């Protein structure tokens, strides 16, 4: 056959059928995982400055990152992690958090290695593991309810580790659930990674999107964890500018050198001007750190109000929200719908949630993402009764949501 | 071990130390493969427009490309290639030409596959082949001032490189570092063999517009029967003199491209939105002016041909022997006279002469060039150790500075 075997089973696209169906109807799109409003002025202005400034910013920068950006990432995140971070040795700028994840998997995961993935998982973790020859090993969080009460059972997790475990992928705050892992939960993960000599790949893109007094804790800051952790961030998720596609990985040289090898043999450079914009945007937030005018203070407070609005609204039609402590997202249990309306049309073994989302788009004008997309196939039948909404939305979008909900109840 | 076996032998990269030594001396840098002057006004303005326009351009766009960009790529390159290109099935936007290459290799090259690479080659072709489990197989171009056109792709040598295990051949035209623009006859040779053996041609055409002396860029995908077995790669940075934009693309038939889309979906997922909008606007501008005297694709290569000619004249003043290129940003000079007269430059054992010569030239003459041996397979480096690569796509002030270094060197001869 023409194509490489590493592509086996990973062409499957869960997204396309729903975006197409959405495009066909008059919908309020709560499935999109990006803000439908502008980034803050200082971020937009930062990009404007980069594309009008020194003309040489139109040319290549350094392979492992634009130096002013790697300098500020090393300083700012070194303080947060309680670690001395060397920009040249410990920081790599990537094409978003996606590119960072891909670079980590391609550097470290080999044929036969196992990778522990925590369900529900950001969906790419599984096919990226597969493409690198790894065998995904799944552990499921155990389910108004709160994302904090979804438990990572210590015995179940410990039982997943074997001599073949290469890495565990931690995502906190979690997409799609919105769970913010506690210190105790991270100490559990850390203990097992140290016991078994496993690398923790930690996807922290939603670091700043935390609510209700919950604190983001970085596992790399725990005793002994810096030397076995890769920490990933996203400028897009940080500054509400998802189309910038700038991310980074932070970690120790003995691991990062391998990510550098992948990087130099794949993209070689990241774009120069967006990196300058991200550096300037961090400079702004560093200067205003913990102050009332800062984005990292103001924005999660605003989005918490959007969250609360959406929680109230969706209950009005019998959806049961699970209150998230972080991220852009909340999930709603649709079990009551499955009980009252079990026989929705769909394909063989098509989980109920996927059929429900299609029904909801066509009949009610609301888009959500079926949560079964974030589960291993063998677990989708059990975890078939949740859907993911995004509340990081313009106030006009939330008003339009409420209009659809009026129609759902009153025209029913 | 911690790291994946696919990284074996590819952690060595020449570039980080070449930028290092140059940065540390007072020098005219002719080793850098990008312009040291601005992109044209319409391109800079296009990016300014993208970052000051529709606020939603700050958010994700479509996975396989910003639709206005895939639209203009499909219509403009469709015309150039004589092909009906579907933007959704035949175009993928990538992170530069580098990302395009990477995507192609990861989609198609598998353990045990052979990939034919033509020396001198843009250096990443080898490690990207190896990371994908492939076995690089090398064919060497065979070397008045010489001309890049006269470096021959021997038909019998090339034919003998094809086997039942050949998956792909990597064609780069115009070639970096040599500046060779492949002729119709040479492309017909490659095409014949790819059809005979059922091989995919991965064609790196980033320097498409940088052609001189009336030489025509011909795309192998335009030849009979080749669209169905060719991936064609371009780079916005090399097209619009904006290397830091890092936007590229692949063009090809759906039955191959679907596999590149799989790699893309499982790696970066999106390319940045706003630079894609800038590239789309820039191509729209050039398509509207296509073949007209005010177009960048007419004006710019004419301007850079003058810079090329200036450099050819100047470098001869110190005894370097240029090979006249028909395209690209680059020329190479033969340094065999220096090797003969000054053989004993310091260096490691088995360090190729060109690498030693470049270090000596940087420190003592104030000029940076790139040793051409980095564009050869390791077993051939000892035999192709007497060329260095210069970049002439440079501001007038830089070429003036070059001449000031050369005049001092000449007195020191």
């Amino acid at each position: 056959q023409l194509q490489a075997r590493r592509l086996d089973g990973i062409d499957y696209n869960p997204w396309v059928e729903f975006v197409k169906l959405a495009s066909e109807h008059d919908v309020v799109n709560l499935g999109q995982g990006f803000p439908d409003f502008p980034p803050p002025d200082f971020a937009v202005e930062a990009f404007q400055h980069a594309v009008s400034g020194d003309f040489m910013l139109n040319q290549y920068t350094k392979t492992f990152g634009y130096p002013p950006l790697t300098k500020i990432l090393a300083s700012f995140f070194g303080e947060l992690l309680g670690q001395e971070i060397d920009p040249l040795r410990n920081v790599l700028v990537t094409v978003g958090g996606y590119g960072a994840l891909f670079t980590a998997f391609q550097a470290l995961v080999d044929e036969g290695d196992e990778v522990i993935i925590i369900e529900p998982f950001f969906d790419c973790y599984e096919p990226m593991t597969m493409m690198a020859g790894g065998r995904p090993v799944f552990v499921s969080l155990k389910p108004l309810g709160s994302s904090s009460n979804w438990q990572l059972d210590p015995m179940e997790l410990a039982g997943k580790f074997t001599s073949r475990t290469k890495a565990l992928v931690l995502n906190t705050p979690n997409n799609p659930l919105g769970k913010v892992f506690s210190r105790e939960e991270l100490e559990l993960v850390a203990s097992l990674c140290q016991q078994h000599d496993v690398v923790c790949i930690t996807d922290e893109v939603y670091q700043w999107m935390v609510y209700d007094g919950h604190q983001h804790i970085s596992i790399a800051s725990l005793p002994g964890m810096w030397e076995r952790t890769l920490t990933i961030g996203s400028a897009g998720k940080t500054f509400s500018a998802t189309g910038w596609k700038v991310g980074w990985v932070l970690g120790p040289d003995h691991i990062m050198k391998h990510l550098r090898t992948v990087h130099q043999n794949s993209v070689f450079h990241c774009p120069t001007q967006s990196q300058a914009a991200v550096a300037e945007s961090f400079e702004r937030e560093q200067l205003l750190f913990r102050q009332p005018s800062s984005y990292f203070v103001q924005f999660p407070q605003a989005m918490q109000r959007c969250r609360d609005h959406m929680i109230r609204s969706l209950q009005s039609v019998g959806l049961k929200p699970i209150i998230p402590q972080g991220s852009y997202f909340l999930i709603t249990d649709i079990s009551d719908f499955k009980r009252k309306m079990p026989d929705l049309p769909g394909a063989v073994d098509e989980p109920y949630d996927r059929r429900f989302v299609k029904w909801m788009i066509k009949n009610k004008g609301l888009v959500a993402i079926p949560v079964s997309i974030f589960y291993s196939v063998p677990h989708q039948k059990h975890f078939d009764h949740y859907i993911r909404f995004c509340f990081v939305k313009d106030e006009a979008t939330l008003q339009a949501m409420d209009e659809k909900l009026r129609k759902w109840k009153v025209e029913l």
